[PDB]
DNA sequence: TAGTCACATCAGTGATCAGTGGTTACCACTGATCACT
DNA sequence: TAGTCACATCAGTGATCAGTGGTAACCACTGATCACT
């Protein structure tokens, strides 16, 4: 029983001659940085291989016909087992699937729904235990309903049944014999159950009843009735069977079954109202609103609305708890009639928004219905506009069924207008018995299994009513989690991405435990976690890339872990015997009484209202467990508020209430962990700006000015730079004219400095350091590169090969210094998605030189040394979901370790 | 190389806990009798586990160690007439995507590449180049022209300055041309003719010539400009299909003179096809003995002997109506009052009126010939299909219009596309797919399939060439280490058809890949490497392993039959000289010229067993089943097929009735049990509605049937199982609470009928029932004939997916053998092998031996030496495979058939006897 | 040489019913050059 | 501290299309039970 997966000869960008041996009955982790080719090995060559080695045998079948739509590029793999892979879809949108489509409860609850289906108004055993239990002496009729709902005169009826000769009948309850039968009018309801024997209960007198059932047992398929005529014990005419009321089909998707507006799978229940102005503290001239806030609409609002607070009576710039709540509520509902008004923007522009809006509430709803803007006049109505369908309760059927449906089992809520906790503990709360609570089977089993694992986790505070669109990064990493785990297949190979981004540190010390059951039950797991938990837990660790680029595209490291030590070339070595991943003691006295920001009242769903002090000219650290409301007050809350109204950015506040040195800050810079980098269009030169620099510098030579080539003429995306051949790509074989250089003779011409564009490109930023020195834009962007120390790759290198999570490093490198006051804010992801703490010591280098410059950056973070190197330390939140949301320490990271409260002064505690 | 696979926790019926683990690098037989084991144990451990495995990671029992396995089985592919040979070889799709590759439709930067090879110092007028056309009032248009600047025009047939317009109207046509230089030919002048062509190619939207703008205008400006249309490619969808036929394959019907195969037998006995039915026979005589009577001709007469004029006017018809209605023999009248337009017009009307599609199938392609010739056999647009192929040069640098498929075979086809060229651009790779193409074709190619045109379909589909088919691209991939599990494909039919298709496997087997054969022909044995039998017993008992992997293993296992001819155990032989008299009574095939026949005659002997072989696929299979079987069964019983082509039928008059069996597996339905497809539960719910206490409830015997609601157990769906799962997974099959094994309800388990209830009696097997139900001889001598062919164990209540499908079926067909007790009721029968475990077919060689010498005649489709030496009479056809074929090579007793030196049999013949 | 013997089973002969069998996007985000101060 | 005092050159900044990213017959099958003589 080998244990053994081989790969040989892989190559894929940088990566080249992979032959390596994945062990089995054990977690392997592939480390390095984003960039060095280990996300392309575990995505794009195992992964893709052992898909396409899955569809490609079969296609003419019309089940997995959906497949082969997929193209990927490996070479081969031998020896390997079906794998799946674990990491979040960037679908761009959710609003067709909400969260319960996605945990696959839905298709499950409407089989529940269907199995014990009762609208209020089989096997012989059943025919045979009632008559056992009927009591003896009692006078009873045998009842056929075998016209069900059927009515209508049936005269024909009762000249066939006289034909076989039953010589009983029985319509609406009356009872005659089939030689006298009643008269029957087709205009007239008749619900037909013919008696087949006026029987009654004596002894010996059961095959009269067998006879008697078995006759409609054979002619209805199965369905008779009993009925007490002398007793009526249970009913004034007690009955037993033997099997608005609209009982057709049951569908959820189909016009016929669903909402007429709602149209199915569509819910306008959204996360929370206020939303759009729920900050009582804010300072209202300084951008409350999110269209009061925007690049160049922000005055084009500010200005009728400062007009009508002037107008009603409330202040534009006081904070609302001086003022009462009452300014917060008639700025929700605002007021009629319109006002002259007219400004113009910083774009230069000049647009008359001459329209009646009452509140902010129908104003943005008049943005809906009026803007030109068809992303914006839905993306904005999700967050803080709630109007669900009133005349479904948001759900997905008819009016007329959902009070008829739950009458048995009134009104359909459930699933659009329910949460998953409430959901997950009342589906199994009714113990009806016979029907679902009969046998083990695996209806309750399964209902228990995917919530309990929901529970464990910590999805509890999620809510299927909410929009699918608010789903937090910490719900995003742990619901694809636990449905991969829902199967726990024993054998198969798991490929994970990183798990970092949506969960703790101390959460990884449970999903460590997680990923040891699922080894114990039989599995091979491979993750790229990086964290050094994860680490001296594999029996054969490898790692790749000494250099992302041609230096160091060979094996670095492949072995028991025993030779990391010694080995300091292997950056997860390099972390471990570091003399870098000190705490490099700084002033920490760089912070300010006075000149410090700071957050209260944050009742966000996933906070409770804390302060969070916010030193300046720091490197402050926001840590906690995520999903505990760190991220929504650092970036959700506070860099939304400074970019939309600092910067000119567009995002919505969300619920807090105050953030102060408003006189104190300048300008604020965002980086998100976005991994983005997927279309070839896309390149680390073209998005970041610099390549049309780059084109005018080019059309300022001599021969491109002869030529008549301009910067527009001299892109590779527009029809004038791009030769017909290539058709956009380079190398299609690469292109006869351009044998591959991807650029048409005609243009090639422009030899400037001695080189082209093409030349240009196909040289590395490492030697290119000397070149665009004078010039000033290209250079600093060059030198920030090179600052990074990752200037191995290509201007227009294409984002499928770029491996995710540094798409944006790049930028971030520039990010970094602006005005250089340089106390301007800079929110950071988590480097250790992709970079390894080699790599993220480095940039830690950047950050100490640039911060002792005078710059500031708030980083969530998930390593010990990176941010035990920083001066002050922030945890938010204890306790994963609900057990957060409030400040425990803030002071310098030996000053949270000193206190045994806060997890992450704990791990900087135990190593000093 | 060895990838141990583990079979654990294996049962299904009568599969009960089978575990082993065996390494992946050979080639595993399944043997024993039908089913009974094997044929569960081949889907509930392997595709099972593929199925636990796929339908998880579809998105949108436990078995470990194995591969992802393909499946062959018969369900998957059978005749359709929508798909066409193509798909089912995938060279159809495969070819198309090629072809679209890099085609060239036949009929920037290239513009100054043809100034750049001209050589240097030549002289032509390049002044005016083309736009594109417009019509009407342009006084605005040209105005915004000369503020754009471009001193230019050509329009009206006229060229001037972009200065002067001339007049234009609404009403008035114009073919604007206009003009965007004066320049003209000169030695590294190239930067100023781009800047004169380039800038119009954005305004022009890629229009541009380079006219003569002179006097003489000899050559149309020498066809300077700078059929063919891009079109959709698709071939299910009608964006490129057939628009008058929907993209469906030519209906070839010939021949339209099958309607008299044979002319020797009068035209009142019914030798019009039609004209022979049991109630339309006398319903079409009465018309065309009208139309003798009236025109004069005669009828009796054999048409050869007969004038022509009569043959052309019973063929057409007449014109005009005559008052003819009359009775059939079933007591219905039909007052056809109408006009008799032969046999040609009333087809198409009597196709056009029904409403079943299947039963015109016989009565379409072999009556008369309708088909489309707009696509004549191509599944493409008119165009496309030429244009594509107009630039591709093929064989010997023919490029005219893409044949293929429709109008070439494997040989030309492979020949022409190994030459393919379009220019440089192809040359400098090759491919794998080049070799995915050659693997394949070649192992087609030794097979023997050469004769294979690709104009093959369902019209023209033998069980062999099936086999061949699937088989040659199952192997096509070429993979190593790959499970390929394959139920029979079709039925074993001679050793010279195969013992060239298995080099195949040996071939593939070098590289290491491995497959799981269910096949009972004996060729696919003797030349494996592991080997097990499974299903010594057929019933619930029956699941059990006994033989082990090495044929040496074989020769020590003597539970596994397979032994008893492979050692030589036993064997049956031709029963004496019998009642074969020479001259008098043998049946005459002469004059048979089918599709693939030549005019020959074949003599089968009347009473006797007589039993065909040679190259198989090759107008043998027409021979004894299209031809003679269906003249038998019209003439004789009153079937409804056309026979063919042949002159004359002899010997008949010593026939009174005809049985024909396919080979006609037994189904894949649980529902489905031996009790109700022989007919033995039938009479059993008969007698069962006998019983005392069985006959006092009104209803008729259909209460005692599985198959009915009435004694019917709401939880188990007649099976004993309840097999009720979500599509996640296929359940394990477990005891009812009311039957625990029974398959029954208790409320009729009450009919004790001497002492034995249904449940009971379908509980146990015939052998232990044959003593049961004796005094009665209806049950009787079903019950003898089971046990007599080797079903002695089987379990009556069974389902049909784990019974056997070569023995358990053709019960119903053995036990009809005393057709009115003569017993010389002609049979003609498929091959029995298949599903034949080789103990079963010695019980039922030993059976038809008994009937035949009681007096039968029994006509079988056999390859096996020892069952062809077991039959008295062997008739060999084909010299060659396909067209070569068709004649007889050597017809007559065993040593007659090994006597001539011609038969591929005979020298089978001449090794073993 | 012809009107006498009981309310029987054949064996299919050989269309129809009925299990199965498969089959088919409005937005919206980032992309992005030249739209602006 | 007086009206101009010489000279372009970075930054991420909206709106939106543009052009990479996600797609029931057929009735062909055979078996079951069966209508008929
Ligand atoms: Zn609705
Ligand atoms: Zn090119
Ligand atoms: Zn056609
Ligand atoms: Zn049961």
């Amino acid at each position: 029983m080998a244990d053994r997966l081989i790969v040989k000869g892989a190559r894929e960008h940088n990566l080249r001659s992979v032959d390596l041996d994945l062990p089995r009955d054990a977690l392997i982790v592939f480390t390095g940085l984003s960039g060095s080719g280990k996300s392309s090995l575990a995505f794009d060559t195992i992964f893709a291989e052992g898909q396409r080695r899955y569809v490609e045998s079969l296609s003419a079948y019309a089940r997995q016909f959906l497949g082969q739509m997929d193209k990927p590029d490996v070479d081969f793999i031998e020896g390997l087992s079906p794998a799946v892979s674990i990491d979040q879809k960037s679908t761009n949108r959710n609003p067709r699937s909400t969260v319960g489509t996605i945990t696959e409860v839905y298709d499950y609850l409407r089989l529940l729904y269907a199995r014990a289906g009762t609208p209020h108004c089989q096997t012989p055993q059943q025919i045979v235990d009632q008559v056992l239990a009927m009591p003896e002496g009692t006078r009873f009729l045998v009842l056929a309903p075998v016209v069900r709902t059927r009515k209508g005169e049936f005269a024909d009826l009762f000249d066939k049944l006289n034909a076989q000769g039953y010589s009983r009948v029985r319509v609406d309850g009356v009872v005659h014999p089939l030689t006298d039968p009643p008269k029957l009018k087709k205009q007239e309801k008749h619900d037909i159950e013919v008696v087949v024997d006026r029987l009654t209960v004596k002894a010996a007198a059961k095959r009269r009843l067998t006879d008697s059932v078995e006759t409609a047992l054979n002619l209805a398929d199965g369905i008779v009735v009993l009925e007490f005529v002398d007793h009526e014990l249970g009913a004034p005419h007690r009955e037993q069977r033997f099997s608005d009321l609209e009982p057709r089909s049951f569908s959820f998707n189909s016009p016929y079954g669903a909402c007429p507006e709602c149209s199915g799978l569509g819910i306008r229940k959204e996360v929370d109202p206020e939303l759009v102005v729920p900050d009582p503290d804010r300072t209202l001239a300084q951008g409350a609103v999110a269209p009061w806030s925007n690049g160049h609409t922000a005055e084009y609002f500010t200005r009728m609305m400062a007009g009508l607070g002037e107008a009603l009576g409330f202040d534009v710039d006081t904070p609302w708890r001086k003022l009462p709540a009452k300014a917060r509520k008639a700025i929700l509902e605002g007021a009629d009639e319109q006002v002259h008004v007219r400004y113009r923007n910083r774009y230069g522009r000049t647009r008359s928004y001459y329209a009646d809006f009452e509140g902010v509430l129908a104003f943005l709803q008049r943005k809906m219905s009026q803007t030109e803007s068809e992303q914006m006049k839905e993306r904005y109505e999700g967050f803080m506009r709630d109007v669900p369908c009133p005349v479904c309760a948001g759900t997905r059927l008819k009016p007329e069924i959902l009070a008829v449906t739950l009458a048995g089992e009134k009104s359909i809520a459930e699933v659009c207008e329910l949460s998953i906790a409430d959901c997950a503990d009342f589906l199994n709360a009714l113990t009806l018995g016979p029907r679902e609570q009969a046998i083990a089977g695996q209806v309750l089993k399964e209902i228990r299994s995917r919530l309990g694992f929901l529970l464990d986790v910590g999805l509890e505070y999620l809510s299927l009513s909410r929009a699918a669109a608010t789903l937090s990064g910490g719900e995003a990493q742990r619901i694809r989690l636990a449905t991969q785990i829902g199967s726990g297949l024993v054998g198969v190979l798991y490929v994970l991405d990183e798990p970092s981004i949506g969960l703790h540190q101390r959460d990884n010390r449970r999903l460590i435990e997680t990923l040891t059951r699922l080894r114990d039950l039989g599995n091979t797991l491979i993750v790229v976690e990086h964290d050094e938990d994860t680490i001296e837990h594999a029996d054969w660790i490898v790692d790749i890339g000494p250099g992302a680029g041609e230096h160091g595209g060979r094996i670095v490291h492949s072995g028991p872990y025993d030779e990391l030590l010694r080995n300091k070339d292997s950056i997860t070595g390099a972390y471990l015997s570091g003399r870098e991943s000190i705490e490099i003691p700084a002033i920490r006295r760089s912070v300010d009484p006075r000149r410090q920001l700071t957050v209260v009242g944050a009742r966000e769903h996933n906070l409770r209202g804390i302060d969070v002090s916010f030193p300046l000219g720091v490197l402050t650290s926001v840590t906690g467990v995520s999903g505990s409301g760190k991220s929504t007050l650092v970036n959700d809350i506070l860099a939304a508020v400074l970019a939309n109204r600092l910067n000119g950015a567009r995002q919505v506040p969300g619920r807090h209430t105050r953030v102060t040195g408003l006189d104190y800050l300048d300008k604020l810079v965002r980086v998100d962990q976005s991994p983005i980098g997927r279309t070839p269009r896309s390149n680390p030169a073209t998005y970041t700006g610099v390549f049309d620099k780059i084109r005018t510098l080019f059309a300022a030579t001599t021969e491109a000015k002869v030529r008549g080539y301009q910067p527009g003429r001299f892109s590779f995306n527009v029809k004038g730079g791009r030769c017909e051949a290539c058709t956009g790509d380079g190398t299609i074989v690469p292109c006869e004219v351009c044998q591959g250089a991807r650029y048409n003779r005609e243009t090639l011409e422009v030899h400037y400095k001695g080189k082209t564009v093409s030349e240009v490109l196909d040289m590395s930023i490492e030697e290119a350091a000397e070149f665009f020195e004078p010039i000033a834009g290209v250079h600093r962007y060059l030198r920030t590169l090179v600052d990074v120390g990752l200037g191995y790759v290509r201007l227009g290198q294409p984002a499928p090969t770029l491996s995710g999570g540094e798409a944006q490093r790049v930028k971030l490198a520039s990010e970094l210094q602006k005005r250089s006051t340089g106390r301007t804010v800079y929110i950071l992801d988590e480097p250790t998605t992709g970079l390894h703490f080699d790599d993220i010591r480095k940039l830690l280098n950047v950050i100490n030189g640039l911060v002792d410059k005078g710059n500031t950056v708030i980083v969530i973070e998930h390593n010990l040394d990176v941010i035990k190197t920083s001066d002050w330390i922030i945890d938010l939140g204890p306790e994963g979901g609900a057990g957060g949301g409030t400040v425990v320490a803030q002071g310098t990271p030996e000053d949270v370790a000193a206190v045994p409260a806060s997890y992450t002064g704990k791990f900087l505690a135990e190593v000093v």
